[PDB]
């Protein structure tokens, strides 16, 4: 009972121009039915961009807003985001259990989903997040979180996070391609990989997506 | 940064009409407004320019920036394009993520505020134990503007100690979350106040009342 992500591949659509974002997403639509829309695009083009993607592509939308405020403000952010049509929202765990619970409560009321971001993929994640990440994941399990985000760039950490959350939980993983993570290796542990620049900066985004999928064909 | 009455309005109403009306009602008391995602995600980034057109106030974009460096850069660019004077960034994701924001702020003539410890109970779980180190990281990176919690004055005082008297420190959690205006201003340069003003029956009277209570500190 998890979202059915086509080809185990989620597009990170971080282009900031509406025309470019729509063009590239349309070009890879035959390969991907799940799109992650973040603040680069939303802050540039408005929350209606979620509406426009739904209208144009009929793709699931994960709002990557890394929600990281106090409970009251988290609640408001989730309400606005789901009102706009996002299927799911990504929330940081490091601000603690009350902040996460606030998001879960809105998601439950509104019939949508929360993804909990545990450890991040970039080098700076080692300073503070990494040391808290196993406990953040365990906290997620205790709170009944079913969907998680963890880093492609650290296979050993991604493996441990998978263990903590169990095989029934849903796990998606960014850092594939541009940041150095390998698609196949990452899919040993993650249900789906998130890929941005390797696709959307390619001369032919469809060929780039098709190439990634070909490389993991035996895992589909 | 010179904040009128040491008081920053946290404008978290999610309706444009109410947000503009309430801000107008307290305009004589403030010249600095913190705008966050509740308002921006409901009404659009154009609300920032509208506030600058109507009030001339400085605008702090409270976006709790907490992504990887590449994405942080993009978020800061979009935010400053919309006319924000400053942006609030989480320190927990580490130094490279903060530096990405500092770079864009320098390029566009803006300021970064580094959020160290947060004001809500959940901050005790992970953030509090990292907060002193996050503040030292800010010092190492040349950060001059910081955010810390009204709800824990002993922690706010420690943050002030780490960053020094020359750094600028603003503090939320005043009023609704339990923090005291005057006590907070022992350590912070300015207090952030949301619900105590914008949910008050009479927001202007609420603002005036807070200012009366700290008049000897102005
Ligand atoms: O730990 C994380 C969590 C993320 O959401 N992301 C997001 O995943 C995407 C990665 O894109 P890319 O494939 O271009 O590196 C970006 O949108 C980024 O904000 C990440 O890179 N690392
Ligand atoms: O630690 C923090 C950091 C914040 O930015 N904030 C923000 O400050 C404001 C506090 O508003 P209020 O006075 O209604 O509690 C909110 O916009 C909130 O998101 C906070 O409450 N605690």
């Amino acid at each position: 009972d998890v979202m059915d992500v086509m080809n185990r591949l989620i597009l990170a659509m971080d282009l900031m121009n509406r025309d470019d974002a729509l063009r590239v997403t349309g070009e890879v639509r035959e390969y991907i039915d799940t799109v992650k829309i973040g603040y680069p695009l939303v802050l540039s083009e408005g929350m209606d961009i979620i509406a426009e993607f739904r209208k144009r592509f009929g793709c699931r939308i994960i709002a990557d807003f890394k929600v990281a405020d106090i409970p009251e403000t988290n609640e408001a952010i989730c309400r606005a985001t789901f009102k706009a049509g996002a299927d799911a929202i990504i929330v940081h765990g490091f601000p603690g259990a009350d902040s996460v619970r606030a998001c879960l409560n809105v998601a439950e009321e509104m019939g949508r989903e929360v993804f909990l971001l545990t450890e991040m993929s970039h080098p700076g994640a080692e300073m503070f997040i990494q040391g808290a990440a196993d406990e953040i994941a365990r906290m997620g399990v205790d709170l009944g979180v079913k969907n998680y985000v963890g880093p492609s760039t650290r296979p050993e950490r991604l493996s441990r996070l998978r263990e903590i959350i169990g095989q029934d939980s849903f796990l998606i993983s960014p850092g594939v391609g541009a940041q150095g993570g390998d698609p196949g290796e990452t899919l040993r542990f993650a249900d789906a990989i998130i890929v941005g620049r390797s696709i959307y900066l390619a001369d032919n985004p469809a060929a780039a997506a098709a190439g990634i999928i070909e490389s993991i064909k035996d895992l589909l």
